[PDB]
């Protein structure tokens, strides 16, 4: 007993076991099915034309013999469109990246009570805010192939598989020290590429490792980063003050984007906080609100700037 969706460009099909999972109280595996289907035709006018209407209007998600049904009218118009092209890499829109990663999340973490995570920034709600927050990032600080991308903390690597979907950044990297999440990380890796594949969708390259951002071996990969993004919300005093040396090492033009600032917005360099983070680096404070309905949140982008400090000598020098 189980259901099956033939992928768009002949990839493996996607097997589901019945009965189908269930993801929370209010989301399950079967509307993931008629989801998935709907981003499909969404995506390919051909299958839209071929598949019969009734499909995705009538169908019961409690009904084996309904979804099998529903699965074989998507798969035998799949079949017609495979006949007809047969006669003669793109990234994914936004709309279709959410669904992958909201997907890749639901076949990976299947026990989300051990994440042990009660914030708003746990991978259990990434989709409500997260998601679009990032989308809005992306657009902002606009990565090159010249860009390395890290993510310190990266969770179960939701920000760097979707920083991955739709930048081309010569690498991203995801450093998670906890073994929970680290070890779900693993799984939304293999799960990404499984799903990108089956809808037929280039990434960029992409690493989800354990370990400790604060490592010696950390401290020259931190240096050589162009474009940092660290969920620092939560972080005490000592790591806050170990990850700015991290930083101090970082070159010109060096991008942190951060949920709370490192050097105050307001920052005026003078004679007593010449050992600030302040004084190497630029801080400003990017809200999508400022056609964003979402959540009034905000996010921080540092640039690193060591003129702030050379203009103080300068000035100290030329009065
Ligand atoms: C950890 C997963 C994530 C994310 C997106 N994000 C933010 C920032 C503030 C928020 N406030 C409230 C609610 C949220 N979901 C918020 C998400 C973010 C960005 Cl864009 C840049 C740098 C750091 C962060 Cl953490
Ligand atoms: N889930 C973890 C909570 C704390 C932040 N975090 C980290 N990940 C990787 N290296 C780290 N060194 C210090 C903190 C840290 C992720």
């Amino acid at each position: 007993l189980e259901l099956r969706l033939k992928s768009p460009v002949g990839a493996e099909p996607a097997v589901y076991p019945w009965p189908l999972p269930v993801y929370d109280k209010h989301h399950d595996a079967a509307h993931e099915i008629i989801e998935t289907i709907r981003w499909v035709c969404e995506e390919i006018p051909d299958l839209k034309l071929a598949m019969e209407n009734y499909v995705l209007i009538d169908y019961d998600t409690k009904s084996f013999e309904s979804m099998q049904r529903l699965c074989d009218k998507y798969n035998r118009a799949i079949d017609s469109i495979h006949q007809l092209w047969k006669g003669t890499n793109t990234r994914p829109s936004t709309g279709l990246l959410r669904h992958i990663l909201q997907q890749v999340y639901n076949h990976s973490v299947t026990d989300p009570e051990k994440l042990n995570n009660y914030e708003p920034f746990s991978p259990e709600v990434y989709g409500e805010t997260s998601f679009d927050l990032v989308a809005q990032m992306i657009d902002e600080i606009k990565m090159t192939d010249d860009d390395l991308f890290v993510d310190l903390g990266s969770g179960v690597g939701q920000v760097v598989l979707q920083v991955a979907a739709a930048t081309n950044c010569k690498h991203h990297y995801g450093v998670e020290k906890a073994d929970i999440p680290a070890k779900y990380a693993e799984t939304m890796d293999r799960e990404f590429r499984k799903w990108m594949k089956w809808y037929g969708k280039k990434h960029a390259e992409y690493t989800l490792e354990r370990g400790d951002f604060l490592s010696e071996e950390w401290r020259e990969r931190i240096a050589n980063t162009s474009v940092i993004f660290v969920n620092n919300f939560a972080f005490g005093p000592e790591v806050d003050h170990q990850l700015k040396e991290r930083f101090a090492n970082m070159k010109e033009g060096g991008r942190i984007v951060s949920s709370k600032p490192f050097a105050p917005l307001n920052f005026r360099i003078n004679s007593r906080n010449l050992s600030d983070i302040g004084t190497i680096m630029r801080v400003v404070e990017l809200s999508p609100l400022k056609s964003w309905t979402g959540k009034p949140v905000s996010y921080y982008l540092h640039t690193i700037d060591r003129t702030i400090l050379e203009n103080y000598f300068s000035s100290l020098k030329n009065p």
